[PDB]
């Protein structure tokens, strides 16, 4: 039966759990073709790498399984979104659906097209001159030498840039807005069910999210993206005895809770006719909450600012110049270069503050003692005294001494006079030593330390992956007894993707068919208990007496 | 050879050969490897510098056109920033190599109008170009040098703390006096496998002892199961003293 085993090997998945006994149990299940194909996508691999980096670097030993389950649920939701985007009033509706799916499918190609349009606009706008007399007060005109080509073109490119910006903002609205709504709804539902954020305690102050989440609780359309539609009933059953049933029911909407019970069976509702009903069927409060959540996201605000600048670029100005800095951050290598500068911005701003304090102190000292040397004029009877006032002297110091690179003595008069010569020499030496030498070396060392910090973190993350199992507590030295034992352990017995596909199979299967082991795993998942993981044991260690 | 043939024509074509051969020096190769290590980061740094200079040139052309006069004689037609291309060329030629910003070469900001804006412009020019973007270039080279030091240290430590053939560490072999040296000189030795491959290649298939014929058969099928890969003679026969 070798051909049977080789044919069904990609579709066969195994996992090792611990449940219903004190022994390790293996479960065999089926892996779908489309889920395996979706798992191999580069975006899914990049999200997995980011999740692993976040867990290894900043995540603790505890609560790792909760983050793993959250990442698995996010992956399931991404697969569902990718499945739905995969490809007369009814004809217009289906054309709108097809156009939205086409816009969602191609998102980064339009982004690169917008970058190309911005580069072309900048290249055409390079040829731009100013004159005192109108061509053929001052006027601005392009001496392009090619008459009638560029002035018409840059207008086609302006319209195309506006259109592409609108299409990208629409694609972002229909594409990744759904995930953050699902994540927010899932987090709120879990906090309500298990933490009692609004039932037992209250998030009264220091949270803008806690106050903003109160509007969606009373809405009947609370479960929209989250899979469980019975969270309100679970909360009511959990907190119905300790707290008043009426109060908890009223706080979570749920009008006519007595009529919700099917003991009445008085009448059956009739279907309404779907004409003009769409105006009344919307929930104003829920849409307001969703719009606020969308307005909270940083990338939506970035795209709105991009569209605002694109619209302002139609007005004859140079508003298209900033778009180059808007898109250049999207480059990955430039992002890693800029991350080191962004790593220690706080140290930089306190360094600038300390520099300002030092310059203020030296300016005060110069105003008290060295007022006579701050004359910057050559013509006789000179009224141009820089340090006659403290504000003017401070401005002069901040403008000249910082950018001089050699101190204030190179710009101030000569210390050749006998009076106050050594004091001014010491002043200049301290100015050169304390400002130019040390405070710039600190700035350079912060960036170099940030680079070393990022290299050490990457090395530690890679070493942790190579020298650990990430699921069990057994090192690779025990598995290295047999030839290629560690590879077999990390590919077949664990594999992570195996647990992901097991969760896929459990979600797809209805509660009716759950095999006993699968039903037990589902029961542990419903109660948020993570004791089914091995967590320090494997099949080999439990059965070490036998060879297998 | 092409440059050597072109050197016969009376010119200075023989000057480049010095740079052609100086890379052959090993120490110079290790010095130049750190600069060659992060060339991509350097070229995107130059691109970002060009974008920043272009943006500042655009800002100066929109607001500070009057200060870019570089002449002393009266009725001066030498205006640098009258055109965007000329202003960009002037900025790329002067501001990058100035080391103190554009305010040292531009007119005095002593005028009341647009004084604070020009002061902020000069401060941002000094802070964003000279200070940070050169520190990034220096830090890339320093990070490369250290990265090469860490890799060499890791390579040497891996050689000293492993067997490179088996999966057993040196701590188990260090039970007997000089056990690890005996393991790494006689039981493995690599050169021993090289000489075994030499002997198998030299010997004809006719003459091929049973074990040697089995090793040859595994080599023909590209199967590497004849290596120990986690075991040795001592661990298999640990019950006996030998
Ligand atoms: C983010 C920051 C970017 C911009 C900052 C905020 C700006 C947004 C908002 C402020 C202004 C809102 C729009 C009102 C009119 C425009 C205005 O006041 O300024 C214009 C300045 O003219 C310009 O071109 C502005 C300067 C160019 C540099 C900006 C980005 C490039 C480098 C920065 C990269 C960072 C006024 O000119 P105008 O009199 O309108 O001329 C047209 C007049 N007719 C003849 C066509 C009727
Ligand atoms: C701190 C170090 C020093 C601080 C300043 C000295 C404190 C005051 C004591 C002497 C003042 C005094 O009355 O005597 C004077 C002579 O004494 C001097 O001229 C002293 C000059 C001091 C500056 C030297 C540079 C040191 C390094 C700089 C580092 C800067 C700090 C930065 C640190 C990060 C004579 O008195 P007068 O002047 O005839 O009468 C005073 C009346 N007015 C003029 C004041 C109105
Ligand atoms: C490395 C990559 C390329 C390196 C350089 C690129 C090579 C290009 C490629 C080959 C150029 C075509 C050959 C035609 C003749 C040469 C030419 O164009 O003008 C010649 C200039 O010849 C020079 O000396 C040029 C300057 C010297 C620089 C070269 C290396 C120095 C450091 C560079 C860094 C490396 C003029 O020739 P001529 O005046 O007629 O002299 C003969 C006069 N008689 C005999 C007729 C009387
Ligand atoms: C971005 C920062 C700001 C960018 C420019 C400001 C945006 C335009 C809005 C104001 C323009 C306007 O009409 O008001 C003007 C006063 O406004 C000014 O003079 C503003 C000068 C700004 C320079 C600050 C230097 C900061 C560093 C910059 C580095 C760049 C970013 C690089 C960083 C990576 C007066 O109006 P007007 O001039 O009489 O009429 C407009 C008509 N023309 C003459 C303009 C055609
Ligand atoms: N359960 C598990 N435990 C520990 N490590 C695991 C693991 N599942 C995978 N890995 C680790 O991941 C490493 C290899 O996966 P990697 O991250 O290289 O995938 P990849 O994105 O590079 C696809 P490929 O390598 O086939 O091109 C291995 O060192 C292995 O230890
Ligand atoms: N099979 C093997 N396993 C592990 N290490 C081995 C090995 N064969 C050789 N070595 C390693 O080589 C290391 C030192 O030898 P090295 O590679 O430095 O040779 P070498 O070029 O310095 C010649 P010499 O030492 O005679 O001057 C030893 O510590 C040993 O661990
Ligand atoms: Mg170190
Ligand atoms: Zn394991
Ligand atoms: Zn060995």
């Amino acid at each position: 039966a070798e051909s049977i085993l080789e044919y069904f090997r990609p579709y066969l998945g195994r996992i090792e759990i611990m449940g219903a006994s004190r022994r390790i149990e293996r479960i065999y299940f089926e892996i779908s073709e489309t889920n395996r194909a979706q798992w191999e996508m580069p975006q899914v691999k990049e999200s997995k790498r980011q999740f692993i980096f976040d867990v290894v670097n900043e995540g603790g030993e505890a609560e790792k399984m909760e983050l793993f389950v959250s990442f698995c649920e996010d992956t399931i939701f991404e697969m569902q979104i990718a499945a739905q985007i995969s490809e007369f009033w009814g004809e217009l509706e289906v054309q709108r659906v097809k156009f939205l799916n086409y816009l969602s499918r191609n998102f980064y190609t339009l982004r690169f097209l917008a970058l190309f349009l911005a580069f072309a606009i900048n290249f055409i706008l390079l040829f731009y001159k100013v004159s005192d007399s109108p061509p053929g007060n001052m006027v601005y005109y392009f001496l392009e030498e090619s008459t009638g080509y560029m002035e018409p073109a840059l207008w086609c490119l302006s319209l195309l840039h506006t259109l592409v910006a609108f299409l990208c903002i629409i694609g972002y609205n229909c594409l990744k807005v759904p995930l953050v709504i699902f994540k927010r709804e899932k987090e709120l539902a879990r906090k309500l069910e298990f933490d009692g954020l609004y039932i037992t305690e209250q998030p009264g102050d220091d949270d803008v999210k806690g106050q903003w989440d109160r509007l969606v609780l009373n809405t009947p359309s609370f479960p929209s993206n989250y899979w469980d539609k019975f969270v309100k009933r679970k909360v009511l059953d959990k907190h119905g005895d300790i707290f008043g049933r009426e109060r908890i029911a009223e706080l979570l909407g749920m009008d006519l809770a007595s009529l919700e019970i099917t003991a009445h069976n008085e009448r059956k509702p009739d279907p309404p006719p779907g004409l003009l009903t769409w105006l009344m069927s919307i929930d104003v409060k829920y849409q307001i909450w969703k719009f606020g959540v969308i307005f909270t996201d940083n990338s939506f605000l970035y795209l709105g600012w991009y569209m605002v600048m694109s619209l302002l670029g139609h007005y004859n100005n140079f508003f298209f110049a900033a778009h180059l800095l808007d898109i250049a951050m999207g480059v990955k290598t430039l992002r890693t270069i800029l991350s080191s500068v962004t790593h220690n911005g706080k140290q930089l701003v306190m360094t600038v503050g300390l520099l300002a304090v030092v310059v203020y102190l030296y300016t005060v000292v110069a105003f008290n003692f060295f007022r006579k040397f701050y004359n910057k004029s050559e013509d006789e009877d000179e009224p141009d005294m820089k340090c006659d006032d403290m504000m003017t002297c401070y401005l002069f110091h901040m403008y000249v001494g910082v950018r001089a690179g050699g101190g204030i003595g190179d710009e101030i008069e000569d210390p050749a006079g006998d009076e106050y010569e050594l004091y001014r020499v010491v002043f200049d030496i301290t100015f050169f030593f304390f400002v130019i030498v040390i405070l710039l070396a600190i700035i350079q060392g912060l960036i170099i330390d940030a680079f070393g910090e990022l290299r050490d973190q990457q090395e530690q993350v890679k070493e942790d992956m190579e020298t650990k199992c990430f699921i069990c507590g057994i090192g690779s030295d025990y598995f290295d007894t047999t030839p290629h034992g560690f590879e077999t352990h990390t590919l077949e017995e664990h594999n992570l993707a195996n647990y992901m596909f097991f969760l896929m199979y459990l979600i797809n299967k209805d509660e009716t068919e759950h095999t006993g082991q699968e039903s037990y795993v589902w029961k542990m998942y419903q109660e948020r208990c993570w004791d089914f993981f091995p967590a320090g044991d494997c099949f080999r260690k439990q059965y070490e007496d036998q060879l297998s």
